[PDB]
């Protein structure tokens, strides 16, 4: 069922505040043409339409779209946006001469100005919609050409980016295992802790990490102008950055509680993405609030690991990771990730 | 394997019971007790602190092997022997076999408790009663060649399965209709029609709110778990009527139909009780949430739909004939039938 995932977007402030508030505050939308792409529940059509578009195509192929033109009719808007339940690829398929000549009234004069959409998935890519918004974008801007209009279509959101930092797992272990299987009613139970933990670390980890995990505060890996951005680029993401751990509050924070002789230990690296659009930012970082999304944890094998192999002394280092996010299949829907000291 | 044994010791009922039961019985010091599928161990920890002479822990997964270590790090060792086996596995043995390898620890004593947490999903399903029950049987043969005639002890020594009729509509406004009512000013009701609906669909463990009664429930089933033999847990079944004009329940619910209006029954939950001494461990849904939840069984989406199982304002009696029934010859699997009367 499709309204299983979209009641999590609706329940997720963050998310509900950042489109709101980048619809209800954005110069091109009011009198304007709106395109939503995957629109599901279509609140993001809705909102478009309430802040006074012109018109809205609200893009649904799944039969979640039939309902929606039942609540776009509840709400009394059944004028304003127009439900197309059928996937962005296939609307394509049928060409931009048909799509102009039957929407030319809705359509206007100036074609479509914004696209809207929430495309991303896990660590942004992973299971995500991306591809289908650069797709209807392409699609949009050849439309919005047959009428003889260039201006480039405006993307909410308009920028993305994948952060990355090295994480420690102690504080993981400490607040999830071996506070819990301390104490059983006077029982020591902890050997039970660290077998739950171990285990639990080698079965990518998709999980909301503690802040004090964090070693650093993090590095942009992967930067995308959505207006930009081709389908090319999606085969392989990469890049290679340089964590400065002498310059780093949160790595003082863990020398200090190893003492002055003490040794800190990397055990991975978790990602995160942001995305923004003119001053609002919706980010999945551990130090905002959760989301379905939470946050991918890569970790370095066991022996790396319980030998503590990636450690600094406690005045710091550099530690260099080299990441790749790369497309399993030709669907760019679906991503691993990799990486290499 | 772990995981799930954490829910158990993160449970304060569950806990709380168990813990009261070892400490009230007058079987356990001095004496030996075995505990049947002890997980963690927690039970027999529990026995040997309450000064049991020893304790056969009976544990046939993987957890066995540390259930030894954690045992030693309470220096519980003398008192405490982990069979990494199963009970069927044991008795295969045979009473012989099975006095000679133990006969120190037997000594005069043989058994005179036997500890256990076995419920499944409304008391039946995916539970290890069928197990339980064997074990006892097996123990009390030991006993008998040891000169012991004495009932083991059970805990828990009685169980129940209550049942009581349900209405959805607290559910329904609850779990959705209050959510998707509005959704930043918009009307989004619609959806959670289609989402409540769908979901109905057979029988469904959840926890439902209290107030989803229409009385406050009926014993169904009732076992003596020191008798009870395998032979009845292939069809339990029973008969019982609810008289909705002398429950409290139901008034909550007259109440608010109105005095011409009716109170329509969606269906019957059902969950239970087990109990020994004067404590009582409930899954009742006016009981704190447990791992079990409750199970109920929904009337046909026509009934529901057309409220063709109703009452005035004045109540009235309903009648229901429940059969639990085993779907193959384990007696772990079990369906839920009923027939209203």
């Amino acid at each position: 069922s499709d309204l299983a995932v979209h009641r999590l977007m609706l329940e997720d402030a963050q998310r509900m505040s950042f489109y709101r508030k980048s619809i209800e505050q954005s110069a091109s939308i009011e009198g304007k043409v709106v395109v939503d792409v995957g629109s599901g529940t279509g609140i993001l059509s809705m909102w478009a339409a309430r802040a006074g578009a012109k018109h809205v195509f609200s893009i649904e192929a799944s039969s979640l779209s039939e309902f929606q033109i039942g609540v776009v009719e509840d709400n009394d808007l059944s004028t304003k946006i127009t439900v197309l339940g059928d996937t962005v690829e296939n609307i394509i398929a049928g060409g931009v001469a048909n799509f102009v000549n039957r929407h030319k009234a809705k359509l206007g004069k100036c074609g479509v100005a914004v696209l809207l959409s929430e495309w991303m998935g896990f660590y942004l890519f992973h299971e995500g919609m991306l591809p289908s918004v650069i797709r209807a974008r392409n699609f949009f801007q050849d439309v919005n050409a047959a009428l003889g209009v260039l201006q480039p279509i405006e993307m909410i959101p308009e920028r993305a980016t994948v952060f990355v930092a090295p994480i420690t797992c102690k504080p993981y272990y400490v607040q999830r295992y071996k506070n819990f299987w301390r104490d059983v009613d006077g029982l020591d139970f902890s050997r039970y802790g660290r077998i739950e933990y171990e285990v639990y670390l080698e079965q990518p980890l998709v999980e909301c990490l503690p802040p004090l995990c964090l070693l650093h505060e993090g590095l942009s890996l992967i930067e995308l102008n959505l207006s930009t951005v081709q389908e090319e680029v999606l085969t392989s993401l990469h890049n290679t950055v340089h964590f400065d751990l002498k310059e780093s509050a949160e790595f003082q924070q863990h020398a200090r509680e190893a003492g002055s002789e003490g040794r800190v230990s990397v055990d991975g690296f978790t990602v995160w993405f942001d995305v923004s659009y003119g001053a609002h930012t919706l980010s999945t970082s551990p130090r905002s609030p959760s989301t379905h999304w939470k946050q991918t944890t890569i970790l370095l094998p066991r022996e790396a690991r319980n030998e503590e192999l990636v450690s600094f002394p406690v005045e710091g280092g550099e530690l260099g990771v080299e990441m790749h996010i790369s497309a399993s299949d030709k669907t760019l829907r679906f991503y691993t990730i990799e990486l290499e000291l």
